[PDB]
């Protein structure tokens, strides 16, 4: 094929040949690396997250509970797992079931951090229809709405299922939820399952066990036995955990340990660890790993905690008590007198957002913002903090929009607005404007959706124009800025109107739950426990008999539950969930990759040759725009509006509007596919100025490709991706390639006029044919060596992993049958597909020695 082009007179420019060869070499090498699938995401490199993702993401059909505490990165961990599985080919179809109001947050996270475009399925967009899309997000309610729909989902042949906030799957002996039942049915037909929930087990042990049974109903079949085994385990594991903290062990703990591990002699290991010797610490970390292989929830549950990971800011509450204006006092009394009585909730909501009462009787569009002291306080705060990036949160979009107008007209400060009525692209623009340094918006006004999952590293100040109606929404608001890696303490300003539901609720959240300044896993439990009572205080804030006691009771419940949670921590599992030194090393290794000058040089040459225009902005960023004369009509991922790119991870994290270019980015992969599936650079001729060789000497640079045809799911690329084999032959068939390195030789060559070129080739066409014949014999030898080596490394690696899981099963009940059968079956189909591998000539460059 490539020789046919050359002789038909079709001669590419030399630089195209070099680009083609580099593209093959690079793509064949970036497939066989340990951190593959953990580079391309727009995230910081946090060890505990990478620990989970690298462990879970490389398994066959992962079935796990991701139970990290709030803010630790359960969404990011799920993303890295999906990213790895979809890049490697282990998965192709993914379903993500989330709570109703979280769909857009997930859609943006998957696309903007993992370059994965999920299709949103709801009833408005579609009143089976799931074969249409490979990546689907929908709500839990949507998925369980009808029995027809559920069965549609089960038969849609999903590879992986992700269920966010899985504590909504509630179970009971006599009436499990519809939610639970729906996931129970789906989990039987999807091989891989990720359940995400931070809910501590002490608040629902039974439901916790039910979720584990969704993952492995075979192993998790006896609630009582499971609890008993965990209870007997804690004594062992608590001590060992106190040893990784360096408090030496007893003689009691030493026989319990020798027994807990009867599969081998650990007397040396124990003698070391339980002593003040320089070999004591490593003896401890190894013991910890042995205990975790025997853990009851080993391999299935990952629970990192904020106490352990410790990268989170302090939270500081600043309340401002403001006088209640006569206009609102009047409206409250009028409503109590002339009021068509409403629900408890609706009266409370009226008292929490008093502008709603005022608008009811003065008509909507009444200028509440002209006398509401919260508005005046906000104007004052913002005009004296003009250089502070401030996140301002209201419950309702209409309130945020009304504030934007006031702030602009009365003080000339332009705020970005963020609410669910706006399109994704509209929120993208508002987000970029708020993130813009020095020239951008100083304020982001949000409805209850906050800032979704977008990072504003520079924002540490938050104003709650009003308060949310329940504690889950409160923590979600604070979680917009209380994020891992935020250095500056969060200042939470709460201006509130005295003698209203606002003052009641601010006191309840703060004094009852301590929910502002400390992350509160107790909030929902206490709220539901006192709901009726609290709602009446909110509905009648001027009738507060017994409120002081409610506060006292609620705080006592909060402290009691906090104590239970502290006492019930599995501190061994917490340590093991962070990943230790192996996880730190994995993060360090990925970061070493990041500084890849090869990729930057390759990508520029690639885009240039494809025909994409490149404008440099100086700030580690470049603007890419389509051109008239590009290799293809429309390059996927490239709009006529252009795209901003960066190759630097820290820039990409600060500029969420820019693409983060890595070997794993679709632009590179699409770019490689374009060049390598086509003719570009496959046929050329060059001159070599060299007087130490006879003039007219002919050299043929041959690039063969060795590749095995197989389904992507087999993941042959781990062992034999399409691999180039470069030969450099003379007339006698001597292959010089082993001692003539490609780059050094490539530099020594000269381009030649294409017309003069096609004349040189025709003059030596027959010599070339003979050389090509000599190459075919040598490629068979080379390809057979490459193939046999890969077939053997597949044997070694895959048999090694099957042995590792069989050895784990001897001590661990959580290794599943289908896991061992999957490795076994894959080791077989991989070896067979390689022994059908083939080769072909991909490119050639003729080289003619001159002396001139
Ligand atoms: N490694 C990371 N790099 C960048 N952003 C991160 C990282 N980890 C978490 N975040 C951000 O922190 C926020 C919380 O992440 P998330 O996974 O939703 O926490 P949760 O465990 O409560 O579900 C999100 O906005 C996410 O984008
Ligand atoms: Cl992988
Ligand atoms: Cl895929
Ligand atoms: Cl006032
Ligand atoms: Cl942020
Ligand atoms: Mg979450």
């Amino acid at each position: 094929k490539p020789q046919d082009r050359l002789f038909a007179g079709q001669i590419d420019r030399m630089d195209r040949f070099a680009l083609r060869y580099r593209a093959r070499k690079y793509s064949s090498e970036q497939f066989r690396m340990p951190y593959s699938g953990l580079r391309g995401q727009r995230t910081s490199l946090i060890p505990h997250q990478l620990n989970i993702a690298h462990d879970v993401g490389r398994r066959h059909a992962p079935r796990v509970l991701l139970a990290d505490e709030v803010g630790l990165g359960k969404t990011i961990e799920a993303g890295m797992i999906l990213h790895q599985q979809l890049l490697s080919g282990a998965a192709e179809r993914v379903l993500i079931i989330v709570p109703e109001t979280l769909q857009h947050q997930w859609l943006v996270e998957m696309l903007r951090r993992f370059n994965l475009r999920f299709a949103l399925f709801d009833d408005e967009r579609y009143a089976n229809p799931f074969d249409t899309e490979q990546l689907v997000i929908c709500s839990l309610d949507f998925a369980r709405r009808s029995k027809q729909r559920l069965e549609h989902l089960c038969e849609a042949e999903w590879d992986l299922l992700v269920v966010d906030e899985a504590h909504h799957l509630v179970w009971s002996e006599d009436a499990p939820s519809r939610e639970y039942q729906a996931i129970e049915q789906l989990a039987e037909h999807v091989p891989g399952v990720l359940l995400l929930t931070a809910t501590p087990e002490q608040l629902g042990m039974e439901s916790h066990f039910a979720r584990l049974r969704l993952l492995d109903p075979n192993r998790f079949h006896d609630f009582a036995q499971f609890v008993e085994e965990q209870k007997n385990y804690r004594p062992v594991a608590d001590a060992v955990a106190m040893l990784l903290a360096g408090n030496k062990l007893s003689n009691d703990e030493l026989n319990m340990l020798g027994e807990m591990i009867g599969e081998q002699d650990i007397e040396p290991l124990l003698q070391a660890a339980n002593s003040d010797s320089e070999d004591a610490q490593s003896a401890r970390q190894e013991l910890v790993s042995m205990l975790m292989d025997r853990h009851g929830t080993s391999r299935v549950l990952f629970r990192n905690t904020r106490n352990g990971v410790k990268g989170f800011p302090k939270r500081e509450l600043h309340t401002i008590k403001l006088p209640l204006p006569t206009q609102y006092q009047t409206a409250i009394k009028v409503s109590g007198i002339m009021g068509a009585r409403k629900s408890a909730e609706d009266r409370a909501r009226d008292m929490l957002y008093p502008e709603r009462i005022y608008q009811e009787f003065e008509g909507d569009n009444a200028t509440w913002w002209n006398f509401d002291p919260r508005v005046e306080w906000l104007m004052g705060y913002l005009t004296s903090h003009r250089s502070q990036k401030v996140l301002v949160i209201c419950a309702k979009a209409a309130t945020a929009l009304q504030l934007e107008q006031v702030l602009r007209e009365r003080e000339g400060i332009r705020a970005a607005v963020f609410h669910e009525g706006m399109s994704i692209i509209e929120r993208d623009r508002a987000a970029a404007w708020f993130a813009e340094e020095d020239t951008g918006a100083q304020v982001l006004l949000c409805s209850e959706i906050g800032s979704e999952g977008r990072n504003f590293q520079f924002a540490s100040h938050m104003v709650m124009f009003d308060l949310p109606f329940n504690p889950d929404l409160l923590e979600q608001r604070i979680g917009r800025l209380d994020r891992i890696g935020q250095a500056h303490d969060i200042q939470i300003h709460v201006p509130y109107l005295e003698k209203t539901a606002q003052s009641v609720l601010v006191r309840w959240y703060h004094e009852g739950l301590d929910a502002f300044e400390h992350t509160c896993p107790t909030g929902r439990t206490i709220y539901d426990s006192v709901y009726n009572d609290l709602i009446n205080y909110l509905a009648s804030p001027d009738q507060t008999e017994g409120f002081d006691d409610l506060i006292k009771n609620c705080r006592e419940q909060h402290e009691a539950l906090k104590a239970q949670l502290e006492q019930g921590r599995d501190r061994l599992l917490e340590i093991h969930s962070n990943g230790g030194e192996k996880a730190q090393a994995l993060a360090e290794s990925i970061e070493e990759q990041d500084d890849d000058t090869n990729l930057i040089a390759f990508a520029m040459n690639l885009f240039d040759i494809i025909g994409i225009n490149q404008d440099d902005r100086g700030d580690n960023m470049i603007v890419l725009t389509p051109s008239d004369h590009m290799l293809v009509p429309d390059f996927p991922g490239l709009s006529e509006d252009g795209i901003t790119i960066t190759f630097d991870r820290e820039v990409a994290l600060a500029r969420e509007d820019a693409q983060f270019i890595t070997w794993e980015h679709p632009l590179i992969r699409n770019g490689l596919d374009l060049i390598l599936s086509g003719d570009t650079g496959s046929s050329t001729i060059s001159l070599l100025k060299n007087k130490a060789l006879p003039v007219g000497t002919l050299l043929v640079e041959l690039i063969y490709v060795v590749e095995a045809q197989a389904p992507k799911q087999l993941q042959l690329n781990r062992f034999l991706p399409p691999t180039p084999v470069r030969m450099l032959l003379d007339k006698n068939g001597n292959n010089l390639a082993a001692q003539v390195e490609f780059e050094t030789f490539n530099r020594q060559l000269n381009a030649v006029n294409r017309h003069t070129g096609s004349k040189l080739v025709n003059a030596v066409q027959q010599d070339v044919h003979a050389i090509l014949q000599l190459g075919e014999a040598q490629i068979e030898k080379s390809a057979r060596a490459l193939i046999d080596a890969a077939r053997n490394e597949a044997d070694e690696k895959l048999s090694a992993e099957l042995s590792r899981l069989e050895a784990l099963r001897a001590v661990n009940p959580n290794i599943r049958d289908d896991e061992l059968t999957a490795i076994e079956s894959n080791r077989q189909q991989v070896m067979e597909s390689l022994d059908q591998a083939g080769w072909r000539l991909d490119a050639l460059r003729l080289i003619v020695v001159t002396h001139q």
